[PDB]
DNA sequence: CTGGCCTGTCTTACACAGTGATGCAAATCAAGTGTGAAGCCAGACAAAAACC
């Protein structure tokens, strides 16, 4: 899931690139 | 008593196995280095899986 979590936030967060720890949070959240 | 004529030894032809040498094409080396491709790191965590 993670992948496309990330893939859909790519444009969700315009240009950042995002955290390792707290995008596991995110993903786990979901 | 002597052939023709239906049968196992004899006699070389003949392919070729394989020897160390040979000869030519094609890698290879050696130097310079800046790349690009590639597997790996870390941490919180959840899938797809088998164990009581």
């Amino acid at each position: 899931f993670v992948q496309t979590c990330r893939e859909e936030h790519k444009k969700k967060h315009p240009d950042a690139s995002v955290n390792f720890s707290e995008f596991s949070k995110k993903c786990s959240e979901r």
